[PDB]
């Protein structure tokens, strides 16, 4: 769990919000994603079927309705959110090594910039999820008219309800993280002056 | 096992009940879930079949009768139950770091609040399991009339008896945990006055 | 292997029988179960076939003849047998922590009670295995008349001979463990007076 | 993560660019590849289908259109890029062992040569990717006329859009790495004189 | 590798033969078994087919011709061969603990008895392999007349040649181990007098 | 990576060639084999198809044309090449233990003998690969006339081009290793006199 707290963004300049609350939500998102990755999204494409005899209609309809899986989006979001924290950690390690082989304001500014970048990454991933999948709920039946499917065909999604439940969990966690990051930057600015 | 005892909620203010009994039941639930996750619930959907020629009826009937798998419910319950313990642990680490870089009542109140939250999470997960699956036993044959299935169709469940056995084990463990948490809060309150 | 010896029940009051013989048999059972879990019992249900055209007869016949797999029974037996040892270990750790932050008879009684509980768990699992599967051998062909199968159908089991061999190994190991536990309690009682 | 930073090429003569920026991009590429390896490229061939009754046409068309998978190309690129860094590390360990059992310019020249070799490997892998797959986007339908397929047949690709997204990510990361390596060699040369 | 050398039977009374040669062959057998377990024996039963329309003939013929897989036999042989070494190690640990909380001949006799038991286990497993599979080579086609197969049917084995190669490797390694154990006991007896 | 360098054959008498160059090539071969084992050779037999209705022709033709897979050959080669290095390491550990409980020429001769044995193993595996697969390239279509296939049938290979690429990589690495071993023995002999 120490690696997870390192990836969260725990810093010596971090207050209680960034040190005890943000890291726990980060670990919670990691655990939920690990639980839901291959158990419920594993057969998303192999169990996707359409009512037709046309060869190749299943693959094109699946690609049309799921340009990128929810799990891959969440994985990319977690990686990009954790990147600035380890960037700051490597910078601190470099500074300590330089000190050993031979200010605090630079650390403070680096921390606030990294928090701002985390907030931006979370916001943009929320926006792209809203663009791709406007509704938080997943439906059982979809209508597909992409070539080579003739006219319109009915296709059926695997495990819509369980996927909806996990989507609600993940979106709520992301929203909480956004609120906590905004509170963190505001608190740091207030403490500065 | 040390990580498991940390996730259980072992604290310096914990009595014998919370330190030697609750953690063991937590580890027992973890081990049973690990044993039963993919061995018996792995083919829940791929082996689910219905007596019909209608395309898409298997998937919609499976989604209707199993909105969320038992294993996923137990995994979410374990994650949410273990969250407050590591929240308390991170708060203790933060307090110790603050002391290093420069009371007991706060620790006591944090511990009692975390125990209450664990009790609430266990109770709400028991209630939601009762709502979704009223009977502890799983049946071999189910009747499905969801669109697009015509009229009513017969569908067959994989491994009903083994799933019933593991459900009984998990429910008994959860009930024991609830009783132990109630005893813990009562004992702490009694020792307080 | 140290974790396995801890799970066996090695204690400072343990004699040679409980310290050098019981733990080795415990590790042997763990290793045999790990070898045989998914190699030979992996396709128990997917390769189970019956001579019929009736939909759903394979699943109901498999559920009728295998209410719970042998591997899951052995896993549950190992978990329940190892539970009292780690309960005792956690109690000892709690006692030592209490001593650090500030008798032998309590340890002796706890050890004998844990050994008795291990003996009881092994005996009850042997009895339930005898109830479910009276014969140690597994047959190639079974006769199934459960609804919806019409009349009686023939069904065929995967790898009967290899499963029989591993069943003999596991039963012999369990019997040896029972005998050793009885010898342990008798020896401790004799040394007491 | 320490092994990853070692494989990146962190050296005592490295500046900030090579120590805190290049290593993070290396770890980012590793993580994205781990996420995308078997999740989205796992069923590239088993789900590849063509509209024909000719036996063997699926395999020959897949081999014609995908001589080597994107994931394998990226894996080989990462291995070859990380080779000179560990070569330098082993040379440093050998030099230190020789010193223990009994100049800086040799280390400086070895570092600059290793950086040049990393730049060359990244450039050649970019060029070979451009040769094999000129467009960054993947199409849904391809036309195949390789023997034994009669005339021309239509074949359908699995998950074109998700693969396009991950390809864009990987190409952008590789370009950033190339730019950073060029900046590193230029900065080292400038500091030399 | 330290655990492997412990399982081999390295003891303070061991000579060069038992300390540097037997352990290497043990590790070699472990590595070859790990390589060949699921790569070449993984599809032994799923790819086994017979030329018939009779339901259930494939399973009964496979069970008749392969009562227990070669890989499972080798796994059991390795476990049973490694058991006496860890029994001796646990006895030594028990003796040292007894010394700490408060002769060499006992250690010498325990070592020679354990070597004899290892020799016996290897010999009996060689004999049982000879009984089950008289020829070291595996054939492509087998003739099966077990009920319910009508008359005699032809069945085909997966990867006969690769399995033959690995069988030759494993048998040669086992024979070398037997010879080395005999040399070890003879050398110890000679050194005794 | 330390275990890999130990398996390479790094010794206190090793020069730069054996200490910094041979070990890197060994690790490179290990990594390439790990990447290519199950990704590209995983479906070698399940996707192998022939244009016929004869039962059992696919398996016999696959066995005829691929007596042993390339990946298994490379795995065996790596194991046998790494065996003498760990034999020498265990001999050194035995010598140091003997010294602790109570010359350099023996170490020198052991090192040169181990290098010669590594060279011999690499050469013989190269020769056997040349015998089994004379051409470095793999073809799409093969002609099979083994019983029970009637007359001659066409069979199709999975991923010929990617397998050719990885074969070229592995053969080049093995040739480099052979050249480096010859240079090592020549350099040691020259330094001796």
């Amino acid at each position: 769990t120490g690696l997870y707290t390192l990836l969260s963004g725990v810093n010596r300049h971090s207050t209680a919000i960034g040190r005890v609350w943000l890291s726990v939500i980060f670990i919670f998102r990691i655990m939920v994603l690990v639980v839901a990755a291959e158990s419920v999204w594993g057969d998303e494409k192999s169990s996707f079927i359409c009512n037709t005899l046309q060869p190749g209609c299943n693959s094109v309809c699946y690609d049309q309705f799921f340009p990128i899986s929810h799990v891959r989006l969440w994985s990319l979001q977690l990686i990009l959110v954790s990147t600035p924290a380890l960037l700051v950690a490597m910078h601190v390690a470099h500074q300590q090594h330089i000190e050993k082989k031979m200010i605090s304001g630079t650390l403070w500014w680096t921390y606030v910039i990294s928090v701002v970048f985390r907030l931006l990454f979370e916001a943009v991933f929320m926006y792209v999820f809203y663009l791709l999948y406007p509704g938080y709920a997943m439906v059982r039946l979809v209508k597909c008219d992409v070539y080579p499917c003739p006219n319109t065909v009915d296709c059926f999604v695997s495990r819509p309800t369980e996927k909806t439940v996990f989507t609600v969990f993940m979106l709520a966690a992301s929203g909480i993280c956004i609120i906590l990051n905004v509170a963190e930057v505001v608190y740091l600015i207030i403490r500065a002056c």
